[PDB]
């Protein structure tokens, strides 16, 4: 089955703008996503996700 | 420059044992966890944190 | 003088509709959440937003 | 049935010593904690003992 059931991340949102956080929803499209005004500030899902998010927000 | 503030993963209990997920604070020293009558269901830390922690119960 | 930095709540999304749980946004503006299919699921902020929710909630 | 399936709150560690927040162990022995080496960080549980665990810290 999964390692992990699942895996929630807290996003850094002084680092990364609105803009930057929303191509999260294009990158894992069956990401879970806690939003505000700000855009989106955690993410909840599979561990492979939680992966390709930070290599992703990483080369910005 | 944390990407992620913290990051908090779901242990899956059923696949590991309460001895097999007591080792992740050993492997994880400043890790934080949620414990119950079967130890350890639920971590937060760092993203290096909780991929050695994956990495390790990838490997049983 | 913050007591709780932020608190989530998990919503009964059995006992209330998507229309129930819409108005969330307009109640608590600043309020953030993560949407499932059939609406808002889950919800993240201040103790009084998170008080404010269950009274408007518990009075459907 | 009941409003909120959990609550969990992040709890202000910079306001409430290391044994302030230990006492959460007697006031809410149900309450599910994410704790490391500075003690209990975050609360998971029901509305009820979040609005306890609130109004003890709130009472200092």
């Amino acid at each position: 089955q999964k390692i992990f059931l699942t895996v929630t991340a807290d996003l850094n949102c002084n680092l990364f703008s609105k803009e930057q956080r929303a191509y999260i929803t294009t990158l894992c499209p069956s990401i879970r996503k806690m939003e505000g005004h700000d855009g989106i500030e955690k993410v909840c899902g599979d561990f492979q996700d939680i992966e390709r998010i930070h290599q992703f927000l990483s080369e910005q």
